[PDB]
């Protein structure tokens, strides 16, 4: 570490880590390695192990900067730089490939890959135990550790890799996803946005420059103590964190991490700053301009805020949202982490939320979504992304036990408001781009709802029962 790195230790308060991640983001840049032990440190204290707690964990010079000269010993000991020449100021995918294999072959042979609290610095020098995305943040901060200066995190909605080299234009898988069922550790992923899956986002993925790293990392604190309890300490922190990228411009391409600071801001609003609805939106607005409107999360994060709020037409309005950047993906083999998210939406959470509103309106509510058509509308076109994502992928999206839901969500809507949805063809009013819910036009709208026909139309089952 540097001198000037040094003056603000020892950390006492949430306030004293803020200052020093202010430090270090004025800084040419932030040091990624410092950062994380820092965060990892008073995460195990305040989320891990509470032992002797009485405010704050205090973060000693000394302990961090043994930990520090721990990894970067580990690091620069391991890679020989002298062994892959750098032409350019920028890195060989050689030299990617064996910071990867160091930090790989540093971690436990077994363990709960799924664990929460292994994501820092910390957990991989004290515990050797990295999570998925946490490889790729170590395989990133050891090559800043190094000097190499061009290779830079690159994120997915649900996966990590680098990017490097010349003009920062070569991609390197660095870690496992999900079950570890494939690798291409050191490939390119070229052929997963050639193959148009949710996974590589058709390359409208997340470019991190080292501001952007610094705020994955404190997106990735996780303030969970346990499955009832977090820790409030920590939430601040995260919140705190989060403010000061804010303000000095860092989040302009991150959408996720607005939409986990408007969800902390839900929880405890802080004076004088934006409600939790313009932090969802400029979310959205931030993946409209930057990642020409690809990403399915900024409106999941808009739908739970609404869902939580019982604002069940705005709920509709943000998942139909979510559907239509879903329709111009391809279900490809890996990208069963959003398959669930649509599942969980579509056949318990939507189905909880109408049955609630038929409740409400037995007992006279006005307004209620099941007398707006608008309602309706959406949940047609939520249900009309999900059948155009289906189109033409390798794997097949819906079954039966979706069309037992969709018939019970359309019947909790009357045939006299069902009827005032208008659906046009190309070349409340709706448009359907998927063939499924094309034929399905006339059977939605009808006074009595065909439940058999229904469920064939939506799963394309061919026979009924023979006797
Ligand atoms: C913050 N930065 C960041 N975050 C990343 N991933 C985040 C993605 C969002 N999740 C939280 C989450 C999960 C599910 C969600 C939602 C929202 C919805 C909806 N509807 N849904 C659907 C589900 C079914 N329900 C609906 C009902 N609600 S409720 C009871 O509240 O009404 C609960 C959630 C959210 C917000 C947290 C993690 C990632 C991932 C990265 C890639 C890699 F590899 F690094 F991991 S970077 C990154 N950054």
């Amino acid at each position: 570490l540097k001198a000037a790195q040094k003056t603000l230790f020892p950390l006492r308060s949430i306030d004293d880590v803020v200052r020093l991640f202010a430090a270090e983001l004025g800084r040419e840049e932030p040091d990624l390695v410092l950062l994380s032990l820092v965060l990892g440190f008073v995460e195990h204290f305040l989320a891990v192990n509470r032992v002797g707690l009485t405010y704050f964990p205090v973060a000693d010079l000394s302990i961090i900067a043994a930990l520090y000269a721990r990894f970067t010993a580990q690091i620069r000991g391991a890679v020989d730089l002298s062994l892959y020449p750098r032409e350019g100021g920028v890195s060989s995918r050689e030299l990617v490939k064996k910071v990867s294999d160091v930090i790989w072959n540093s971690l436990s042979r077994s363990y709960f890959k799924d664990r929460a609290h292994i994501q820092s610095l910390f957990s991989f020098i004290t515990g050797t135990k990295l999570d998925s995305s946490g490889v790729a943040f170590a395989v990133v901060g050891a090559c800043q550790a190094l000097g190499l200066r061009d290779v830079h995190l690159a994120l997915s909605e649900d996966h990590a890799w680098v990017v490097f080299g010349p003009n920062g234009e070569q991609t390197a898988e660095v870690t496992w996803h999900g079950k570890g069922n494939e690798d291409r550790r050191g490939q390119t992923v070229n052929a997963g946005v050639a193959e148009r899956s949710w996974l590589y986002l058709k390359g409208s993925y997340m470019r991190c420059d080292r501001k952007m790293e610094v705020a994955f990392m404190v997106c990735a604190i996780n303030p969970s103590i346990d499955l009832h309890t977090d820790s409030l300490e920590l939430l601040q922190l995260q919140q705190k964190l989060l403010w000061l990228l804010y303000d000095l411009g860092h989040l302009e391409r991150y959408p996720m991490a607005l939409g986990n600071l408007a969800d902390l801001e839900e929880l405890e609003p802080t004076p004088g700053r934006p409600d939790p609805l313009t932090l969802y939106h400029k979310g959205i607005a931030s993946a409209k301009t930057y990642y020409r409107d690809e990403h399915i999360y900024p409106y999941m994060y808009l739908a739970g805020y609404h869902c939580r709020n019982r604002n069940v037409r705005e709920a509709l309005q943000a998942w139909a949202d979510t559907a239509t950047v879903i329709q111009d993906y391809n279900y490809c083999r890996e990208d069963e982490e959003i398959y669930k998210e649509f599942f969980e939406v579509a056949n318990d959470v939507i189905p909880n939320l109408l049955k609630e509103a038929a409740s409400l309106l037995e007992a006279g509510s006005q307004g209620s979504a099941l007398q707006d058509p608008e309602c309706f509308a959406h949940l047609l076109r939520f249900y009309d992304g999900i059948c155009k994502w289906e189109e033409g992928s390798p794997t097949p999206v819906l079954h039966v036990g979706w069309a037992t839901f969709l018939v019970q969500s359309l019947g909790r809507f009357e045939g006299q408001v069902r009827q005032k949805v208008r659906i046009v063809s190309v070349p409340p009013v709706l448009t359907f781009q998927s063939e499924k819910m094309k034929g399905m036009k006339e059977l939605l709208v009808a006074t009595k709802i065909n439940s058999s026909a229904i469920k064939l139309q939506l799963t394309a089952q061919s026979q009924v029962q023979m006797k």
